[PDB]
């Protein structure tokens, strides 16, 4: 849509194993809950997601002040994961290993 990308931070769920962590290096699980960040590109004609794990975000350690209105994509979360990502920007992140999957079939 106009102006789809016109924020700083993306949530989401994973559907598939195909976004790679930016922060830790690794890649990241599907049906689990993932984070990014809108960058200018070097490369593409506006700005693009850095992919992350949930814990990641919080490790790269910027601040969220109206996460609804800067954390494109949280309409699309479940009441509890809206109620997490909202409690974890007051909080000021939450930082662990997250989950032990990567972006295989069945690996729950
Ligand atoms: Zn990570």
């Amino acid at each position: 849509m106009a102006e789809s990308s016109d924020k700083l931070y993306r949530v989401e769920y994973a559907k598939s194993g195909r976004a790679s962590c930016k922060k830790c290096s690794e890649s990241i699980p599907k049906d689990s809950l993932r984070m990014a960040i809108m960058v200018q590109s070097p490369m593409f004609d506006g700005k693009v997601p850095h992919w992350y794990h949930f814990s990641c975000f919080w490790k790269v350690g910027h601040s969220i002040r109206h996460p609804d209105v800067e954390v494109d994509g949280f309409s699309e979360l479940r009441w509890d994961d809206q109620q997490k990502v909202k409690k974890t920007a007051e909080a000021g992140g939450v930082t662990g290993k997250g989950q032990d999957g990567i972006g295989s079939k069945a690996e729950k």
